[PDB]
């Protein structure tokens, strides 16, 4: 656009290129996404769902075969922070604060019947004040999640809920709770929980750890579109081996976020009340920009 002076290319989204840009009339520093009627309607609605833990959508510009999304700018993402902290780990008080803030953002969006559907460390942004925000919220409802991005990069399957993998057509808010639990486990262990490299590999990795689901733990599972009776029958592993050395409060919360049945899986609202959050504080991270 004419009103923006581009400083640099900052990344590649699922849909388009992301630039760091400066507004010419306001001097405001923003993140500018360049993409490529019903989709425009859905995205215009996103200008109203404002929360401190949701990246602000400042403006929507549709012109000459392009869709421009003007976003609030944050200096770092959780993926790079996790990589930079790989040797010593992220301290437990910070993991806790980040999880607490993320659950607040989810509780707000879910209360307005808006789900993310594609949470990953790459779309979780952080600042020097100890804040963490969810980016790209609502874009999956508007365009759907493709197999590959606009650059042909493979879209990650690692944080995908089992009901999605099993062919359900109606996703609930429980899908975001699953992804966030996978992220929680990764911050604690410094390794991906379920690093699948295909839909079947992802599903069988979930099954190997949590046990192959049945009509006992998940009513209706055997009737789901992509369910096969030929699926190998794996035993559930003990949670103490899943995320060591996380305490019992953390392990209890993680087990509830990873329930197979989307109706049994803890809500963002109920997660905020879990005893794990009794001693939450707001520490600041050690970022060098
Ligand atoms: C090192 C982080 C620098 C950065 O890109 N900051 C950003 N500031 N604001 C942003 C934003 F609103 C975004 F939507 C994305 C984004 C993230 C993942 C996938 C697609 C888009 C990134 C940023």
């Amino acid at each position: 656009m004419e009103n923006f002076q581009k400083v640099e290319k900052i990344g590649e989204g699922t849909y388009g290129v992301v630039y760091k840009a400066r507004n010419k009339l306001t001097g405001e520093v923003v993140a500018l996404k360049k993409i490529r009627s019903t989709a425009i309607r859905e995205i215009s609605l996103l200008k109203e769902l404002n929360h401190p833990n949701i990246v602000k959508l400042l403006d929507v510009i549709h012109t000459e075969n392009k869709l421009y999304l003007v976003f609030e700018f944050l200096h770092q993402d959780l993926k790079k922070f996790m990589d930079a902290s790989a040797l010593t780990g992220i301290p437990l008080p910070l993991i806790k604060s980040y999880l607490f803030q993320l659950l607040q953002g989810l509780a707000f969006c879910h209360s307005h019947r808006v789900l993310h559907r594609d949470l990953k460390p790459q779309n979780l942004l952080i600042n020097t004040e100890g804040a963490i925000k969810l980016a790209d919220f609502g874009l999956a409802r508007a365009f759907g999640v493709p197999v590959r991005t606009y650059t042909h990069e493979v879209v990650t399957l690692w944080y995908r809920a089992p009901e999605i993998l099993l062919g359900c057509k109606y996703y609930s808010t429980a899908v975001d709770i699953w992804s966030l639990g996978c992220i929680f486990a990764e911050m604690v262990t410094r390794r991906a929980l379920f690093p699948g490299d295909s839909e079947i590999d992802q599903l069988f990795r979930i099954f190997r750890t949590l046990g192959t689901p049945d009509e006992v733990v998940w009513p209706g599972v055997t009737s789901m579109p992509d369910y096969k009776p030929s699926f190998p029958k794996w035993a559930r592993q003990d949670f103490s081996k899943v995320v060591p050395p996380l305490d019992e409060d953390g392990r209890s919360l993680l087990s509830q976020m990873l329930h197979y049945d989307p109706n049994k899986r803890i809500s963002a609202k109920a997660a905020l009340a879990h005893p794990f959050f009794q001693d939450v504080t707001k520490p600041v991270p050690h970022l060098r920009l």
